[PDB]
């Protein structure tokens, strides 16, 4: 039945490059980011509380295993390991928070969601930024 799981590529993209910069990714590849950026595609296998997640791009590709609930390992957007935890805010939402490691830095979290009209807007926050991305069936 229609839920999260599918083949998604994104439309839309804002605020990217300001997270990076957060995150004290210098401006050249901020840049590079921006641009590889337009090709993320998901794929999203979804049973009950348990998600199978694949984000690529064109050269880069990550999976995540989580069941909501239950703490699990992941990468930030910059790509320092973190402890990650995943729940529900509604029928279509769920938000995770991100504890690091190793290390100090910025207070990082995402979000998921299923809107009505059926796309999948995806949020990743570094402190006071917010970046937005929207995503539409293959």
């Amino acid at each position: 039945m229609p839920n999260f799981s599918g083949n998604w590529k994104i439309i839309r993209s804002e605020n990217f490059e300001e997270l990076l910069k957060v995150l004290g990714v210098n401006v050249m590849l901020r840049k590079i980011a921006v641009a590889a950026a337009s090709k993320y595609a998901v794929e999203i296998k979804q049973e009950g509380d348990t998600f199978y997640i694949k984000v690529s791009t064109t050269v880069y590709t990550t999976e995540i295993n989580f069941k909501v609930g239950e703490e699990f390992e992941e990468q930030t957007v910059d790509g320092r390991p973190c402890k990650s935890l995943v729940k529900w805010e509604s029928e279509n939402k769920m938000v995770c928070e991100q504890k690091l490691l190793k290390g100090e830095g910025p207070k990082t979290s995402w979000t998921k969601e299923l809107t009505n009209d059926g796309e999948l807007i995806l949020t990743m926050t570094a402190d006071d930024v917010v970046c937005t991305q929207v995503f539409v069936r293959e």
